């Protein structure tokens, strides 16, 4: 039966990899690999053993070695997990200066991040962290309300992204937005 | 220039993987791959780019690409790191009896795990930590050293190891050795 290595991948946006789809049968009648993306063939002995190298690989994708030994046949997928930290991390614009009492309410808005499953969104407060959660959606936000307080006054937010691929064998990249000044006041005023 | 990719492998003990040397001169004079391992080339395009096979990697090796562009040169290695379980976990053999009082040396003996930056050696009690050591040498050893108590009759000891691949984008591979079980006494006795 089919087989192909590795079975997994994790890789940048754009980058290639090398897939080897491999059989048993010593001689199968058919064995190639099933996907869109543009692939190439290499002068690999025993064939038995075919070599492509994908290309533009720009989305999770999962290319599939197929052997065909006679009236059914048999395959092999490999996971390709593209990557990249996403393209803008900002809070939508606010004005720094809020009313003290006011229940405001912070959202960071996220474009475009992968495997949005490691991609975590967090509303910050200096480095202290109020809200964190996982980035759905396009763009995807998370919100949170600040009971404005006259301690507030030069606080000041942040929105963060935390891309872990620490687990799949490369790092954690983080993403910090400009930071959110507040200014308070209470009232008699402005 | 030269350069190589990947660039740093992890990989089973026996295991295979393809390497590709690629340059930066349009027509180098020369380009390959040095090293022992049993190599194999490939038909890849665009002849900037060579593809091996490296075979019985049997060990920590670093390949290294090299192209020759004139007098000087440049190159690439590429890091190839194996991994396995060690062969035999288990502590020296011990008489189970044992008098309340002595200070009871336990030491336990590993052989052959690789790669050893990874691999952390651990007495217990029960499944309870007492030592925590990195391995060492060969066989690999860790001693502690247990004040009998009446209260440890019953007690048993073991020794485990811990090939963390995780943060390679493996898994943690442990291996546990037969239970030591104490069986204590106080003397006027046997
Ligand atoms: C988010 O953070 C990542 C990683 O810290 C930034 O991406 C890196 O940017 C540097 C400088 O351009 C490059 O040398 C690296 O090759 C990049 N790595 C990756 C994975 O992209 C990225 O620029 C940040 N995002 C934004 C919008 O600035
Ligand atoms: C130490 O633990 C490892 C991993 O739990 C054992 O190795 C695995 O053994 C199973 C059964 O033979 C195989 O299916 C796996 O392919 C093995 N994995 C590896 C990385 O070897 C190993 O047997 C244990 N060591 C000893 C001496 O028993
Ligand atoms: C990393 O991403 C994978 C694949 O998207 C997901 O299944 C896994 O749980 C994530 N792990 C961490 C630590 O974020
Ligand atoms: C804003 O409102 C939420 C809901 O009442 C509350 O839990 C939160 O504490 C308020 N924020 C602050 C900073 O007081
Ligand atoms: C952001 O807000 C925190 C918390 O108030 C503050 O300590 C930090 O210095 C601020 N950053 C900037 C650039 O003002
Ligand atoms: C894993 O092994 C590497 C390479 O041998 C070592 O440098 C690294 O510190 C180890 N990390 C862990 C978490 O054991
Ligand atoms: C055996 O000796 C060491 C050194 O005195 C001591 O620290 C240890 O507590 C003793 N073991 C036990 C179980 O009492
Ligand atoms: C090993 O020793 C512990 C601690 O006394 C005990 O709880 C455990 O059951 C023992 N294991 C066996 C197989 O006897």
């Amino acid at each position: 039966q089919t087989s192909v290595s590795p079975s997994k991948v994790i890789l940048p946006r754009g980058g290639s990899v090398l897939v080897t789809c491999s059989t048993s049968c010593d001689q199968p009648k058919l064995l190639g690999i099933e996907t869109p993306l543009p692939k190439k063939e290499l002068l690999l002995p025993g064939n038995n053993r075919k070599v492509y190298e994908l290309s533009n690989v720009q989305e999770d994708s999962q290319p599939m070695c197929y052997s065909n030994c006679p009236d059914g046949q048999s395959t092999a997928k490999t996971f390709l997990t593209v990557y990249w930290t996403p393209e803008r991390v900002e809070l939508a614009p606010l004005p720094s200066w809020q009313p003290v009492g006011k229940n405001l309410t912070l959202r960071c808005q996220v474009e475009g991040g992968a495997p949005r499953a490691n991609l975590t969104v967090v509303l910050l407060r200096g480095e202290k962290e109020l809200k964190r959660e996982p980035a759905v959606g396009e763009p995807a936000e998370v919100t949170t309300t600040v009971l404005v307080r006259r301690d507030h006054h030069g606080a000041n937010f942040s929105c963060r992204t935390e891309l872990d691929l620490r687990p799949q064998g490369l790092e954690l990249f983080e993403n910090t937005s400009a930071p959110y000044q507040l200014q308070t006041f209470v009232l008699p005023a402005t």
